[PDB]
């Protein structure tokens, strides 16, 4: 309910992170 | 709650950007 959107709002955080990261290496 | 789905879309609009892009320096 609360706990677990939490988790997945920081899990989906850590993937635009990664995604960021990502982009930043292609370029 | 939905403060929760907002933020959610918010942060789906920052990674579909980031794909865009990812896009764009692959072309």
């Amino acid at each position: 309910r609360a706990l677990d959107f939490v988790q997945q709002f920081a899990r989906m955080k850590e993937q635009l992170d990664t995604a960021k990261d990502q982009l930043a290496e292609a370029q």
